[PDB]
DNA sequence: GCTGGCACGACTTTTGCACTCGTATATCATGCTGTTGCACATT
């Protein structure tokens, strides 16, 4: 909030938690071999 | 006859010369780059 926003927005600087997004058909697929890395690998065919 | 600005032979001044020895901080906010640590595929 405030405006250090109009100032944020402008600049397209990227948050602190981006939310990811996806493709075409996201089919159930979880995670393959979801090790101490970073896990549940979603890889929609 | 009286006087007042011009040149000459000593003196005096300048100049290249280039040559060596010789007290402090405490604004954050952001982006970029580099080093090191760690997970994953390989023979």
């Amino acid at each position: 909030g405030g405006l250090p926003r109009v100032a944020d927005l402008f600049e397209a600087r990227r948050p602190k938690e981006p939310a990811i997004l996806a493709e075409i058909s996201g089919i159930v697929s979880f995670g393959k071999e979801t090790k101490g890395k970073r896990r549940l690998v979603i890889t929609p065919v």
